[PDB]
């Protein structure tokens, strides 16, 4: 009496997911005043949250309703790569953003020469192939695999599928996809924030007679808490097994996925973006 119910809000997600996709990649790709430089990295933002909502969640939806992978063996593998690459594309997404937001903030007159049209093809071209490469390359040909006596029996049943690794891949995978863009987004932003402030202070002195931390507060906190959890959980269980059951794993993935669809409601807010938005509709 409680599986239709789950359905409707997983169907919810799933509906978000796509409409706010497609309506920040529409309304960026139809109307010319609002293509920038610095806009291309929102539309592959966009687009690699759609190929998630896509793609993984459809699928994931079985395990959790039909509790049986009745799916191909071979397509159990793929579908692990396409998620795994989707979520590593999104972060190093986010945290090319935030660079682009410390060299605009560090140096105005240096901005120009740093960055041009051309630079944002080449840049999104190598952050894609450097997070496919980690993706696809060690999955297909079974790197990743346990020799451990549990999953011998995942791996040769047609009915189970679960993601169970040695040590090495997981803890190689949080490295390269969570801490490294972290330390990246603190230093730049903590950087950007004492700058603000300090022309805050500067205008009162010639002003003579902080709730800007809000929209800081709103970027950082919002992915820290979608995300700082499961790659927490993701490495200590693996060093130790007996410490986490697959129940709290699920979960935390889970709510790790709706992290894609809010980036719509945080990151196109302009009134350029808002005229676009009411003139389509
Ligand atoms: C089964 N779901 C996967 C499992 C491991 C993993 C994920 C995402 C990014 C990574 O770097 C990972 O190593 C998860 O989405």
């Amino acid at each position: 009496v409680w599986v239709v119910g789950m359905g409707i809000v997983m169907s919810l997600i799933v509906l978000a997911i796509v409409f706010g996709n497609v309506l920040v990649i529409t309304a960026i790709a139809k109307f010319e005043r609002l293509q920038t430089v610095t806009n291309y990295f929102i539309t592959s933002l966009a687009c690699a949250d759609l190929v998630m909502g896509l793609a993984v969640v459809p699928f994931g939806a079985a395990h959790i309703l039909t509790k049986t992978w009745t799916f191909g063996n071979f397509w159990c593998e793929f579908w692990t790569s396409i998620d795994v690459l989707c979520v590593t594309a999104s972060i190093e997404t986010l945290c090319v953003i935030a660079v682009d937001r410390y060299f605009a903030i560090t140096s105005p007159f240096k901005y120009q020469s740093l960055l041009t049209k051309n630079k944002a093809r080449v840049i999104i071209l190598m952050v894609w192939i450097v997070s496919g490469l980690t993706s696809f390359l060690p999955i297909q040909m079974h790197w990743y695999r346990a020799t451990h006596q549990e999953a011998i029996n995942c791996y040769a049943e047609e009915t189970c599928c679960d993601f169970f690794t040695n040590q090495a891949y997981a803890i190689a995978s949080s490295i390269v996809s969570f801490y490294v863009p972290l330390v990246i987004m603190v230093f730049v932003y903590s950087r950007v924030f004492q700058e603000a402030k300090r022309q805050l202070q500067k205008i009162d002195k010639s002003e003579g007679r902080h709730k800007a931390l809000k929209t800081l507060g709103i970027i950082m906190g919002t992915f820290t808490l979608c995300w700082l959890p499961f790659f927490i959980v993701n490495i200590v269980h693996v060093i130790q097994d007996n410490l986490i059951r697959k129940e709290v794993y699920i979960l935390l993935n889970w709510i790790g996925y709706v992290n894609s669809g809010f980036n719509p409601l945080i990151y196109c807010r302009s009134p350029d973006f808002r005229i676009a938005f009411q003139e389509l509709l």
